[PDB]
Order: C-alpha cells, then sequence, then structure tokens
C-alpha cells in the first residue's frame, strides 16, 4: 500500500542470506546440483546466526527462512531423486519426500521451541541427496527417500543445537561434499538420525 | 511415533494434491499442472471454511504449498525451456520475488493482497511461456512480474460470481493446452490493479 516497494523497509542484512540460500535452492534444480544442496545447509545454518549476532531477528525473516527451507530441503531433493533416477517410484518417493517436508514444515511452523521433532528438513535432505550420490540404484534410494520422509513427520527426538566439535566436523564434511566428497556428511547425518531412532525405540 | 496425523483435516488432502501437482510440474515439466495447482489453491481453504476444519497447520500447508507450485515451478518451466544466463537469472529474481511476498504475507492479516498475489504471477509467467516463443521477452517478463509481485500495488482478495466462473472455465480451458483465455483474464486483473496505483483512485 505505501507508494511502491516499502517492503525494503523490512529487510534485513539476514534476509540477504537467506535469500542466498533460496537462490542455492533454486539452482539446485535448475543446474541439477547435489552440491548446492550442501551449500543450502552452510546457508541455512549461517542466516540465524545472523539475524542473532547482528540483532536483526525478524517474523519476516523466520518465514522466509522457512520458505528457503521449502526450496532447497523440501522441493530440491524430491527433484534431484526424479530427475537423476527416473522411474515410477522415484516419482511417487519424490513425492512422498516432498511433502513430508512440506508436513513437517507446517507443524514446525506452529510450534518450534521445544527442539526437533522429528527428522528436521536439512538433515532428511542431506540424507536423500548423499544417498543419491552414492548408491547407483532407484530401487534403494526410492525407498530411502520414503523412509526420510517418515522420519521427518515422526515424533523422534533430535536435538536442535549440536555442540562445538560436531558443527566444527559437520561444518568442513559439508564443504567437503560441497566439492564432491560427501561420505563424511552423509556419515555424520546418518549418525545423528540412527541415534535419534535408538533413543526413541530405547524409551530413553 | 505419527502424531501429526491427529493434526490433518480433509482440507489438508486438498492442500496435499495441490503440492503433488505444483512438484509435478516441475518433475514432468508441466505447465498444464501449474493452472491445476492454481484450481487447487482456490479449493483447499474453500473446503477449509465449508467443513469446519480450518487450522493453522493448514493456513501454513497452503503458503508451502505456493512456494512450490508458485514460487519454484514457474521459475523452473521458465529457465527449463529457455535455457539461458537471462533467463537463468530472472527465474532466480521471479522466485525470490514470489519468496519475498509470501513471507510479507505471512506475516500479514489483510483483507486484500499487498502486491501481486503469487498465484496471479505463476500464471502470467506460465502463460506468456507458453505463447511467446521468445526468451528474452520472457525472461523480462518474468521481472516485471517479480517486481510487481512485491509491490505495494493492492489487487482484491475474492472476486465476484462471474469472474470466477469464468476464470474458473479458462483455468480449464487452460489445463488442455488454450491458455489465452485464463492469461488474457490474469492480464485484466494485473493491468486494472497497476492503473488503480498509478491512477492513485
Ligand atoms: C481442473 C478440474 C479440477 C477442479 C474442477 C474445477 C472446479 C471449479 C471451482 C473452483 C475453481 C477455481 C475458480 C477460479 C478461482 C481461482 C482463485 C485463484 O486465483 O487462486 C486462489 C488463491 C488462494 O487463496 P489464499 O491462497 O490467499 O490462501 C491464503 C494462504 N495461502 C494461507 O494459507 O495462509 O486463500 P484460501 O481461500 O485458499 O484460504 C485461506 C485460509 O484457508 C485456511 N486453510 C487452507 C488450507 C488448509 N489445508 N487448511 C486451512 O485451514 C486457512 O485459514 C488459510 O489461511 O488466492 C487468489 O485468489 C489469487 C488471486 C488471482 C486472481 C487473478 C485472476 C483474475 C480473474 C478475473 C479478473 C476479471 C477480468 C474481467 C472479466 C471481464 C472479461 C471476461
Ligand atoms: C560457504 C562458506 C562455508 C564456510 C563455513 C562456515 C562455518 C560454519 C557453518 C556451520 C554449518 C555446519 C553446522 C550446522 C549446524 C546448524 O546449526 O544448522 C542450522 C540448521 C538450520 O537452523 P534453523 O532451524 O533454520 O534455525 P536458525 O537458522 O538458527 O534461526 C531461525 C531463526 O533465525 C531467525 N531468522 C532467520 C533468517 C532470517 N532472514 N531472519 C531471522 O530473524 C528466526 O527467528 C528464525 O526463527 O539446523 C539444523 O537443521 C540442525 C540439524 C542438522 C543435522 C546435523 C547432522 C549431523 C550433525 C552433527 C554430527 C553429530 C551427529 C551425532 C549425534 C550425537
Ligand atoms: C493427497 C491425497 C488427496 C486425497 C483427497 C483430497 C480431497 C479430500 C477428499 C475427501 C473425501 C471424503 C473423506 C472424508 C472422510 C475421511 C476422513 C479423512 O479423510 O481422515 C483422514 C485421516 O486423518 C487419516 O490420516
Ligand atoms: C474435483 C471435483 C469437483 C471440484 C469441486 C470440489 C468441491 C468441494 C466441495 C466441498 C464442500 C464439502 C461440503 C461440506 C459439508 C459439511 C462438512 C462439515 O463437517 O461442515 C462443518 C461446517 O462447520 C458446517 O457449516
Ligand atoms: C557473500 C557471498 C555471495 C556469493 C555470490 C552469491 C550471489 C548470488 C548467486 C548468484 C549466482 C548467479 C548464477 C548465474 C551465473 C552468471 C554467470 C553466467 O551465467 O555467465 C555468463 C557467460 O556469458 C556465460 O558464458
Ligand atoms: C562465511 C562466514 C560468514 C560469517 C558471518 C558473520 C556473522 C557476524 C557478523 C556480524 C555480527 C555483528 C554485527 C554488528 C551489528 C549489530 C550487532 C548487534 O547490535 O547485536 C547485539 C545483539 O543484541 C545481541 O545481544
Ligand atoms: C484431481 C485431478 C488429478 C490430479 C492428479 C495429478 C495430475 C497429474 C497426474 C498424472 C500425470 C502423469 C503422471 C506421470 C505418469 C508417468 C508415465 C509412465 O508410465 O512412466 C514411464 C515409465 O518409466 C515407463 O515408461
Ligand atoms: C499418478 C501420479 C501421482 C502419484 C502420487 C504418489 C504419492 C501419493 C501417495 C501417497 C501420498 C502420501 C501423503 C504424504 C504422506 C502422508 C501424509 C500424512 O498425512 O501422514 C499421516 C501419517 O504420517 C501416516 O498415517
Ligand atoms: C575442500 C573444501 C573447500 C570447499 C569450500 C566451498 C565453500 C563454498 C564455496 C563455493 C560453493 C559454490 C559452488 C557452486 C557449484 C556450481 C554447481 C553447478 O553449477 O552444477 C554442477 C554441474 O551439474 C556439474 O558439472
Ligand atoms: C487424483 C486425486 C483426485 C482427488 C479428488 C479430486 C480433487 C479434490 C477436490 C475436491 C475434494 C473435496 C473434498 C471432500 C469434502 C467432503 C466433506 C466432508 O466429508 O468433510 C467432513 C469434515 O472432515 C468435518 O469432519
Ligand atoms: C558463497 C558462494 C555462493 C554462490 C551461490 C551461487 C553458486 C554458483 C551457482 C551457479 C554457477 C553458475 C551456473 C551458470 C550456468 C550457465 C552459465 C553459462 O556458461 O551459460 C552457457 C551458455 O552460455 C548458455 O547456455
Ligand atoms: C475444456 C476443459 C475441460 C475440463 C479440463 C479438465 C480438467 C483436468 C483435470 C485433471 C487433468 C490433469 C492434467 C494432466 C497433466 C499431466 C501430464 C503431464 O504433466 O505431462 C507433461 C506434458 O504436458 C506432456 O505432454
Ligand atoms: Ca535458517
Ligand atoms: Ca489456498
Ligand atoms: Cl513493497
Ligand atoms: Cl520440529
Ligand atoms: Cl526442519
Ligand atoms: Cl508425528
Ligand atoms: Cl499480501
Ligand atoms: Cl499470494
Ligand atoms: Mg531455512
Ligand atoms: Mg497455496
Amino acid at each position: 500500500a505505501p507508494h511502491m516497494f516499502s517492503i525494503r523497509k523490512i529487510i534485513t542484512i539476514s534476509d540477504y542470506v537467506t535469500m542466498l540460500n533460496i537462490i542455492t535452492g533454486l539452482l539446485a534444480i535448475l543446474l541439477n546440483s547435489f552440491s548446492l544442496i550442501y551449500l543450502s545447509i552452510i546457508f541455512d545454518s549461517l542466516d540465524g546466526y545472523v539475524a542473532r549476532k547482528t540483532g536483526t531477528v525478524s517474523d519476516f525473516g523466520a518465514e522466509l527462512d522457512s520458505i528457503s527451507d521449502v526450496v532447497s530441503f523440501g522441493v530440491a531433493p524430491a527433484y534431484l531423486l526424479y530427475n537423476n533416477f527416473e522411474s515410477n517410484l522415484a516419482l511417487i518417493s519424490a513425492i512422498i519426500f516432498c511433502l513430508c517436508g512440506a508436513l513437517r514444515l507446517a507443524r514446525f511452523g506452529i510450534l518450534n521451541v521445544k527442539g526437533f521433532i522429528g527428522l528436521p528438513i536439512p538433515a532428511g535432505a542431506l540424507l536423500l541427496v548423499g544417498f543419491c550420490q552414492l548408491i547407483n540404484s532407484y530401487l534403494i534410494n526410492s525407498i530411502l527417500a520414503i523412509l526420510i520422509g517418515l522420519l521427518m513427520i515422526s515424533d523422534i527426538k533430535y536435538p536442535k543445537y549440536p555442540n562445538k566439535i560436531f558443527i566444527y566436523i559437520f561444518a568442513v564434511s559439508l564443504c567437503l561434499a560441497i566439492v564432491g566428497i560427501p561420505h563424511f556428511a552423509l556419515m555424520l547425518c546418518l549418525i545423528y538420525a540412527i541415534y535419534g531412532i535408538i533413543k526413541y525405540i530405547r524409551g530413553d
């Protein structure tokens, strides 16, 4: 309503990181690049940190963070699975995956302080793109796409903030994943995901 | 294990069909599924209010579905079918602008639209892409739509029964390969919005 482009008046320096995230997420689809999903995970960790450090946390930025997660962690991995493993089964699996990412983002939007309920969408997306790069099988990667989707919409608790050590080596491994070597990021992400399930089943 | 199923409404299932068609617009490279998404996007909130199943989860899933169907998929459909540096940058701006207005809309609760609504933007881009064989012109329009989408131009939220009667038919005509009337109806809506803003009335 105010003249033409009043939306610049609510954009912060954090939103610019978020937009970088949206670009890398969209380019993951447009260029068929797993490499850019790993960059998206780095940016998705960076935009909330910049918000808190620079003191520019905003509701608009919180919403754009989620919207960015849809592109890069919900649409893009499902696109990358189908485009690189074209089959009826990977079509249905990419659909489940994206839908499961969408529902946990919808559930995250309503309640989000406790931690992570279910596998967080950046971690799900890393698992899928990791499996897609290291396993040359549409059936298996189609199967895992559903298993990740089901974890994402689970009640399985996952901690929100890794320790300094884990951030440190996970940060390195995501960049190593950016340059073609995803094993350490995929391995680190499995341990996180599998440990969550074990705790749930064990009841601890 | 799966307490989420206690939250799902029957309108959420509509929203999920919307996400599916909007995702399949990307995966199958289908302009015609963008038009079905617009129909589903108008159906899920209607079914929500009609069935008494309005929820906050569903309000969010509705926006999340617009990201896929109307932000990501049209930018994809522009770059995939007009591969070029110019279309790449325009796809990026289109999507960014769709994301920014969805973010603004997410923190808003107003009677009309502020800026061009993202389903209307997605329609113009997809229509132009089908009826204009020119990456440059389509690349230009993508940016012009993005700017409209994040603008302060006021657009009405619910059309009159006559307009939705004709628009609905024209969306299905668009689905079977004839987008002219949907695109033409969407242009009247957008350009009339611009004129009223410029006129100031
Ligand atoms: C093809 C066959 C298939 C079917 C058959 C066909 C049947 C036919 C019938 C219907 C078909 C549709 C008819 C056309 C209407 C399309 C509307 C549209 O074009 O697309 C609409 C979005 C959707 O609307 P919106 O999306 O903003 O959602 C807000 C936001 N997304 C959020 O969710 O927060 O609002 P919603 O009603 O969906 O629900 C809002 C709330 O519902 C709750 N909620 C929601 C979900 C949930 N699971 N649970 C919840 O509880 C929840 O509370 C939510 O907040 O908007 C628009 O009008 C875009 C405007 C585009 C207008 C441009 C076209 C111009 C047309 C005419 C111009 C006139 C020209 C002059 C004419 C003269 C010459 C002739
Ligand atoms: C993506 C799937 C799309 C599916 C179709 C979308 C349109 C909704 C149709 C309703 C028909 C009547 C159903 C009403 C009675 C069934 C109750 C119900 O749907 O509940 C589900 C429950 O939450 C278990 O998860
Ligand atoms: C693709 C097929 C054709 C496309 C067109 C799709 C039409 C969908 C209509 C839904 C209305 C459902 C009727 C709702 C009946 C009442 C259910 C209910 O429980 O309503 C509670 C409410 O509070 C009481 O006013
Ligand atoms: C602070 C960190 C910021 C880092 C930077 C992020 C900026 C946003 C990303 C833009 C990618 C642009 C992708 C499009 C690539 C343009 C170059 C190109 O297309 O090349 C033209 C040449 O003519 C071909 O032969
Ligand atoms: C690739 C590596 C990227 C690394 C990214 C670096 C992010 C930190 C940069 C600036 C923070 C400080 C900026 C100063 C702006 C104002 C800060 C402020 O006032 O915040 C205090 C807040 O209230 C708390 O209590
Ligand atoms: C309510 C209206 C319905 C909405 C529901 C969504 C609409 C799109 C659904 C299907 C399009 C075609 C789906 C893709 C079919 C693939 C064709 C096939 O057989 O797959 C090839 C296979 O690899 C061997 O060649
Ligand atoms: C013809 C081409 C189109 C083919 C389309 C194939 C995919 C549709 C199949 C299932 C969707 C599942 C919906 C998303 C996952 C379930 C959502 C949900 O509500 O989960 C409830 C609970 O977690 C469990 O009971
Ligand atoms: C050794 C660890 C150090 C590495 C730290 C890196 C930090 C992030 C910097 C740049 C990432 C941007 C790279 C963008 C890559 C473009 C990918 C692409 O365009 O597509 C791939 C193509 O399909 C295949 O040929
Ligand atoms: C290929 C898949 C096609 C799927 C179908 C076509 C597209 C969906 C359109 C309309 C669904 C109408 C929804 C049916 C609403 C029934 C009313 C109702 O039963 O609502 C009770 C409510 O749950 C209170 O408890
Ligand atoms: C912090 C770093 C953040 C960086 C974020 C973005 C990373 C780079 C992404 C894409 C590379 C550009 C890909 C450009 C591909 C087309 C350019 C080109 O050469 O075009 C070929 C021909 O001229 C016409 O088809
Ligand atoms: C005159 C209008 C009468 C009513 C109109 C009917 C409404 C259509 C409803 C569902 C069809 C779903 C559309 C199927 C499109 C999926 C196929 C696909 O995506 O293929 C890509 C490309 O178009 C391959 O040629
Ligand atoms: Ca974030
Ligand atoms: Ca809607
Ligand atoms: Cl504005
Ligand atoms: Cl959560
Ligand atoms: Cl998440
Ligand atoms: Cl659950
Ligand atoms: Cl608005
Ligand atoms: Cl909108
Ligand atoms: Mg994010
Ligand atoms: Mg929607």
